[PDB]
């Protein structure tokens, strides 16, 4: 009862990405089939312009069913999908969040976890027992599956380590 | 009696890529679901070290059931590069006359598919459809390339 269903997730993504494209449902249906039901999700925006495409700074909100909601910031290497001045949107599924404070830290990518279908892509990052699945669209769908590192923080920071 | 089966292409995929990676069986399925039965496949190798990753030069063989097997070369952009180069398996759809294979192929937007270390996208020239399948780094990066020229003899010129 602390988990989200694929249907709730597909709806949040349809609304956040402004897309009814079948790729969103396909990618969500793939993440759940591989990892089960998340107990949180992050909607936010990323931009890489400050480091001219090579570092991504993101900002969004963590949504849970009974642990409240929280501003979340993140930093990582970028290929420039978010090099657009308005940045680009990302929805991350969060699995196994037991306590909000355990969310912050450094996430290591899982090799061969890239998945792309119909203009929607994700990969998998893990820290301790938390799995993180950043779902991106468009350019980010294809380029974001190359990030193997993401840091999550409670406050915005320039420092990605 | 001209098209290949999904199982046929998968076994060719396992053998050429040297992998029983389930992503091979998974990618070929999606290409067969989206596109049906191809009547050719190209096995070959790529390299972008001469243009430092700025341009790929490829070489292989197109295999058919009746038209014979024909040396094939391709040129296109690259995202980079290793010394040995990297392997590719190209599904060919709607290949009537071998001579209609050669020329410039334009990518299909949003056609990229990537699963378990395997990936393709789709490019087209007239009614022929080309699906270049790669593994590893090429699975992720190759799906960004939306141009390929196929030719009967090698050339430095990509246009
Ligand atoms: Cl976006
Ligand atoms: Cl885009």
């Amino acid at each position: 009862a602390n988990t989200y269903t694929a249907e709730e997730v597909v709806e949040s993504g349809h609304r956040f990405f402004g897309s009814t494209s079948g790729g969103i449902a396909s990618a969500v249906e793939k993440a759940f089939q591989s990892f089960g039901l998340p107990n949180g999700y992050i909607l936010g925006e990323e931009g890489s312009g400050a480091f001219i495409g090579g570092l991504t700074y993101g900002e969004g909100t963590l949504y849970t069913k009974n642990a409240g909601d929280h501003k979340t910031f993140w930093q990582g290497p970028s290929l420039g999908w978010d090099f657009g001045g308005q940045g680009s949107r990302v929805m991350m599924l969060v699995y196994n969040l037991d306590d909000i404070q355990h969310l912050y830290g450094r996430y290591a990518g899982v090799a061969g976890s890239a998945y792309v279908i119909a203009g929607v892509g994700f990969n998998v990052l893990k820290r301790e027992n938390i799995v993180l699945v950043p779902i991106r669209t468009g350019i980010g769908a294809r380029l974001g599956v190359n990030i193997g590192y993401l840091k999550l923080s409670a406050a915005p920071t320039w420092n990605p380590f």
